[PDB]
């Protein structure tokens, strides 16, 4: 990975979690990336999420940690990520293990350049959803939800 090469705008297009009150309407990691942005030492994030029906917005910086390409972050608890996947002008696969009250679960997002991908990135997605234990049913497909998308 060139990291460098994940700068700018992205798009989330699929979320899933093995706890899915997590990303369901009111969860707290039902956000919408906006941009993402590759300092020296760490990766800041804008998103978006519906606080009450309204869009709202939440910025994040991500250190690295001694692991190479493992991110880490306090939110909603201890979170570290990685990248699984991405061809960088196209689509990003993040994979995130989220800890609280030492209690774990898993996020993957897939992100694109634009506001959708086609099936075939979709499905290669859920297959790799899958590969960590995160069924179908807990994979949702934020287009056809609000992303927030008029306040960007
Ligand atoms: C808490 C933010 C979370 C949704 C992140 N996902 C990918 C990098 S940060
Ligand atoms: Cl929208």
């Amino acid at each position: 990975l060139n990291v460098e090469k994940i700068n700018g705008e992205w798009f989330s297009i699929l979320l899933a979690s093995d706890k899915r009150e997590k990303i369901e309407e009111h969860g707290s990691m039902r956000v919408f990336v906006e941009h993402i942005h590759v300092l020296e030492n760490s990766l800041a994030f804008k998103f978006h999420t519906v606080i009450d029906g309204e869009c709202s917005e939440i910025f994040l910086v991500a250190d690295k940690t001694e692991k190479a390409g493992e991110y880490s972050v306090m939110y909603d608890g201890f979170n570290t990520f990685t990248i699984l996947k991405t061809d960088y002008d196209n689509y990003i696969m993040f994979h995130l293990i989220n800890e609280k009250d030492g209690k774990t679960f898993q996020l993957m997002e897939l992100y694109g350049r634009k506001a959708d991908l086609n099936s075939d990135i979709k499905e290669k997605f859920v297959k790799l959803c899958e590969e960590h234990g995160i069924i179908k049913e807990n994979i949702i497909d934020l287009t056809k939800t609000n992303r927030c998308l008029k306040a960007r």
